[PDB]
């Protein structure tokens, strides 16, 4: 099985030699492919609609792109930087000489809520529609490739002084739990004779500083020299140093970090639990969803729970399970061994890496009866006086007044919901016991019957 | 004699394979030598002095740099961009005595007035004085190479961002009349089988001054905050021509990058063909630039003041108008250059013969003494408000503009070089030329020698 680890390594290999082409507008699949190869083989390509056609190409040698980028010129007010976009056009607009297909479009968005309701309402039971939604709603390979791609992209920028620098993407892109559409989180990461001989190099100051001034630049060469990069926006002065921007040609939207691989380390936390249970996925996409759908989460931050809290609340309920779906953190730092084992500014982060290692869980449940009890579980947790340990698995006692503590599980002076008040506790408190109760005394044959909104749908319309 | 594009190529290939080594406080040149020539054949190399010993490097193969490379580590925080800058120390530093030669200083700058003042008093004729104080004033073989490396690393950290990058010296730095001290003008320069015209997407942007601008911005950054030896790095991006200014520590220059202006290599390449056509050209350039300077009519600082230019150009005039000339004017040099020396940028034509031996060698024979005395003669009864400078035609003709003073730019015709200077500084040019004349016209030489006194170009390089 794949180690998270192994997985980002070979993923950006595969984007290192990846380029992106806008297509000419009557395309002939074949002869650009076959074009293409030419200047080396190629292991995978697709299309995508993105205000117009584009393609992904993917050699299987880096190469390929250094001799496709020397027959490529500049269109002669231009800034002359050469990355890896190109434009394809026609020297003999009139030498169409074959039949006309239609190249198929890979999606890169997800249908939205009004729609998919609908084919919810349409299946059989609750464990089947959070399976529908999960389907219509996750990465596909292709959507990946472009994620990794993005990252390959500003990594190019950044090497220019920092030759052995990767900006690697964490979050919700890489975890199992990343949907069409969402963002983008990077970061950007660095690791005889008689005479004595050092090069000379300008030196940086502290941590936080040259961090800052690293990522203005960058941010201005995404701003000016960048194809694509628009609504950059310097966020220096943060808890984390940081850089928004919108990329036009993958049409994603980013986030540009420093050197945090204690988030990588969460990150990769939670693919472990993506990875070991399908009903874990499957639950956090629908409760997601859910909150979204209810206005318990927002686009922007604030006073609201988050997606990743409220993630993180998910894990901890499938800890409590009997017997749990999920190994506690500890249970995993008890299998690591020390090439898994990882201390970053202080902090011990180490657990297994290798998924096979790992005892399977016993637990039977349907999604039918742990979404209701999720509701119900946390529609009757006291807030006030416990907290949630995903180390040990266990309520606690609050180490800190805040309406909800979440124990950050590797920085453990931290509540990650900190930012979290006690009305949107409340409201999310009050939508949670609602949910339970229409799952509970909902006539679900009834509803089908009568084409109405049953199990998953009923709860994911406002009340 | 070779054409300028043919020595700016060869000096950039040199520079191209050279390095700097910061030497060990006790240096040992033979065994340091020794030591780099494994690595391969050293054509050049020499050492001088900037806050410590540094040595320029010159292999004969490129290869010899990258082998250096390899052995070489980094200083265990640092920007980890490698170039050619190399710091060597002793691994054992206190089991050895062995000072070198000590090592010969090849020097960077020149005399001061107050020491060069003497050497000129003791000379025979005022001829000799000129070409003492030019030889104690231009750039070294060794400056050279030091200038070229400057840009030559300067492009490879452009490079970083724009492989096809060149950076090319323009104005004083090659041009023959550049002295010891002169800051280092440079300018970035930019250098299909199957179906498809592929092409890179780029951000189409309004004027091309903009792209500059940009460019130079994130440039000045990257050399201020992760370029070895930048330092005083200065955006003036907004003037004439965007400019970055910036303090190179390890050969000690003060540089001037530009972008992209292709206008003023061709006038830099003007004035190296007058500066190689006579050397009584270079000798009263540098005279009269100094003279400027030791009265206040010249600034390290822009303003009202005639610049160095300004004034080199009105030099050029002076010797255009010459009985016979002592150089060929603009316009008879673009009537013997061939199709392949026909330069058109930005509309203008910048077409001019390079070829030194096509060019018909000079009649005139007067010597220094008569053609010092005579530019301050010339310019002080030259009739600056109805006259202007037309160095393509050689010839006074009407002011296209109320100036001061009107120099005809040779190729981006319309413009006024001098457009700067005001009434005021144009009279008390005017006014230190005819005093100086008068001083060369009246002096009795052999007493003042003979009185242990100022005499000829050393009478007139001290305040009145
Ligand atoms: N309070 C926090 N405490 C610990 N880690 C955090 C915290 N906030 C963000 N992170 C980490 O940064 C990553 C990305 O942040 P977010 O984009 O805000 O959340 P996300 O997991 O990517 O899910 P999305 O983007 O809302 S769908 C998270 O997954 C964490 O690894
Ligand atoms: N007012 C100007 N008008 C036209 N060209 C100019 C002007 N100023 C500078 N240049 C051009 O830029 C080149 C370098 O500019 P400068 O460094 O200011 O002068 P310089 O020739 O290097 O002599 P120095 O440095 O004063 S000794 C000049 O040789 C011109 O080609
Ligand atoms: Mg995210
Ligand atoms: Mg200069």
């Amino acid at each position: 099985k794949k180690t998270f680890t192994e997985v980002q390594t070979e993923r950006l290999e595969q984007a290192d030699r990846s380029v992106l082409i806008k297509c000419p507008s009557k395309l002939n699949e074949k002869k650009l492919l076959q074009y293409l190869s030419s200047h080396g083989k190629i292991d995978n390509y697709f299309f995508f609609e993105n205000r117009g056609i584009h393609a992904l190409i993917e050699f299987s040698e880096k190469s390929s792109v250094a001799s496709l980028q020397a027959v490529t010129g500049i269109p002669k007010h231009v800034v002359p930087y050469k990355s890896r976009l190109f434009t394809f056009t026609l020297k003999n607009p009139g030498s169409q000489a074959a039949e006309e297909r239609p190249v198929k479009i890979s999606p890169q968005s997800h249908i939205p809520v009004n729609e998919l309701i609908p084919k919810l309402c349409h299946a059989d039971s609750i464990s089947s529609q959070m399976y529908i939604l999960l389907n219509e709603y996750q990465l596909t390979e292709e959507n990946i490739k472009l994620r990794y791609l993005a990252c390959s992209l500003v990594r190019d920028f950044a090497r220019a002084y920092f030759p052995d620098s990767t900006v690697k993407p964490f979050g919700s892109s890489v975890n199992t739990f990343g949907k069409l559409g969402c963002d983008v989180d990077m970061f950007l990461d660095f690791h005889k004779g008689p005479f004595e001989m050092e090069y000379q190099m300008k030196r940086l100051p502290s941590e936080r500083l040259a961090t800052q001034k690293i990522l203005s630049i960058i941010g201005d060469c995404l701003d000016n020299f960048g194809p694509g990069y628009s609504s950059v926006q310097k966020i220096l002065n943060a808890r984390c140093p940081l850089v928004k921007f919108s990329h036009q040609p993958t049409g994603f939207q980013c986030d540009l970090s420093v050197s945090n691989s204690i988030a990588i380390r969460c990150s990769e936390l939670l693919y472990i639990y993506g990875c070991l249970d399908p009903r874990v996925r499957a639950l956090v996409f629908s409760l997601r969803c859910w909150a979204r759908v209810h206005g318990l989460t927002n686009s922007v931050p604030g006073t609201w729970i988050t997606n990743f809290s409220l993630t993180m609340m998910i894990m901890f309920f499938l800890q409590k399970r009997s017997p749990p779906i999920i190994p506690t953190l500890d249970q995993l730092k008890e299998l690591a061994d020390e090439k898994d084992k990882h201390v970053i500014g202080g902090y011990d982060c180490s657990f297994v890496s290798d998924l096979s290692k790992i005892k399977p869980t016993k637990n039977t449940e349907t999604l039918d009866e742990l979404l209701c009890d999720f509701f119900q579980y946390f529609g009757n947790f006291d807030f006030r006086k416990n907290s949630l340990n995903l180390r040990k698995g266990k309520e606690v006692n609050k180490p800190e007044s805040s309406p909800l503590y979440i124990w950050d599980p590797f920085e453990q002076d931290l509540n990650i919901s900190k930012n979290v008040n006690q009305p949107q506790l409340e409201k999310f408190v009050a939508m949670a016991r609602e949910s339970a109760w229409i799952l509970q005394k909902e006539d679900k044959t009834q509803q089908m019957i009568n084409k109405e909104p049953w199990g998953l749908a009923a709860v994911l319309i406002p009340f």
